[PDB]
Formats: structure tokens, C-alpha cells, sequence
């Protein structure tokens, strides 16, 4: 599923990301944009052999299991295919785990580079929320 902008806002807010750990709903709907292009089935291999999976591109080395990245931790205790479904639940639940891990939303390099500091609010513009 390739989420709508105002569709992924609604679903993220409902699952409890708005202001989660002090991060405004625009922070999340900006990270998703530059991470997955609102595509749930966005997958991206990193050089170290691990893969980023889903709407938020969650790493298989730490968070989820794919059985092809030795040193997998699976700290979210889910298969990384869980993370590509049209239901953003598993993504959001794991993402709550990551953004609480220490460096907050800096865990997503896209967000660090392309969202952090900017007018994130512009991402929930027009959304009947």
C-alpha cells in the first residue's frame, strides 16, 4: 500500500505517534516520506548485508528478523515481512521502540538530514485530523 499523505497522518495519529516522546505528527509523516515514499512495501539493502523494511525502513540487524542478516537481534520480535503490510501497526509499534532507544528520531538518517529542524508542520497541512 502506498499511503496517502493525509491517510498516513490519520493512521499514524490513531496508532499513537502524534507527540510520541516529544515528536510532532509532522516529524513522523516527514520521515515516512523520505524513507519509503509512503510505500509500505519499501525495502532497501544496506552494504552491511541488512535490509530496511517498510513505511519507516526498519533495520533487520536490530529490530526485526529476516533470517539473512547474521547478528540479527529482532528486538521488536517480528519478522521483517510484518513490516511491509498495509497495516502500519507493526511498523508504528517497533518505531515507538526505536525512537525511545536513545538518539530519538536520529535513528532515521533521512529524518536527521531532511526533516530535523525544518517546518515539519507543513506535512499535516490540509489533513482533517
Amino acid at each position: 500500500k502506498v499511503f496517502g499523505r493525509c491517510e498516513l497522518a490519520a493512521a499514524m495519529k490513531r496508532h499513537g505517534l502524534d507527540n510520541y516522546r516529544g515528536y510532532s505528527l509532522g516529524n513522523w509523516v516527514c520521515a515516512a516520506k523520505f524513507e519509503s515514499n509512503f510505500n509500505t512495501q519499501a525495502t532497501n539493502r544496506n552494504t552491511d548485508g541488512s535490509t530496511d523494511y517498510g513505511i519507516l525502513q526498519i533495520n533487520s540487524r536490530w529490530w526485526c528478523n529476516d533470517g539473512r542478516t547474521p547478528g540479527s537481534r529482532n528486538l521488536c520480535n517480528i519478522p521483517c515481512s510484518a513490516l511491509l503490510s498495509s497495516d502500519i501497526t507493526a511498523s508504528v509499534n517497533c518505531a515507538k521502540k526505536i525512537v525511545s532507544d536513545g538518539n530519538g528520531m536520529n535513528a532515521w538518517v533521512a529524518w536527521r538530514n531532511r526533516c530535523k529542524g525544518t517546518d515539519v508542520q507543513a506535512w499535516i497541512r490540509g489533513c482533517r485530523l
